[PDB]
């Protein structure tokens, strides 16, 4: 379905001004379609559904945006948005980027001491650091 | 003996040229006495009697100067003499400082899957890094 509708998108519909009408020229929602895209794990689909609902309405999910751009299998992906900085936000970070300084190391031994899937992340950054 | 040894040598030798000689008014090896004193634990006085020896017959015991080094109290001890490094001594320096860079966690790591004491050193630089 999805493959269909992109293929109607490309082509020049009829009496349409705008090639963005013309990508609308069938009467969908965007929001819906990059839903079941990313569920149907072609991310790159899911951003261009994205782009299409941005371009028409505005109405980027905050939360469909940050699990694509994480998911997404491109390097420089998942710091697209800008999450609440908090703890547990700089603690995914480190454990994406995999850096020494403030390893993620010393934030997994406070979330063990304090009590707060971390183990798998401290396990993953374990093994990739060298440890 | 050690009190009886110190008691005698502080004393003023009568017709005595240097009190350097003074203090070997009574024939004695004095590196046998450090090496006592090492044994009774008054560290200060087996680094006196290492010196006075180390003036006299200018041989110090060199494995003797590390093992007083490591238990001295002064902070800044250690360091007075350097052992050619190898991937014991790089170990063994970097648990007295407790740092972080060139993590002794990083050295402890390897040593513990290379099979190149261990078994508390590597707990107390762990408690003292702060993990």
């Amino acid at each position: 379905c999805m493959n269909i509708l992109l293929y109607l998108r490309r082509q020049l519909g009829h009496h349409a001004l705008n090639p963005f009408e013309a990508n609308y020229w069938v009467p969908i929602n965007y929001s819906v379609a990059a839903s079941t895209a990313y569920d149907c794990h072609l991310y790159e689909q899911s951003l261009l559904f994205l782009t299409i609902h941005n371009t028409k309405t505005d109405e980027l999910d905050i939360t469909l945006l940050s699990d694509i751009l994480s998911q997404l299998p491109c390097p420089d992906a998942y710091y697209g948005i800008k999450r609440e900085t908090s703890f547990k936000n700089i603690l995914l970070k480190a454990v994406h980027e995999k850096r020494s300084p403030l390893a993620i190391s010393y934030l997994d031994a406070a979330n063990m001491y304090r009590s707060n899937g971390t183990k798998m992340m401290f396990s993953n950054t374990l093994n990739n650091a060298g440890f």
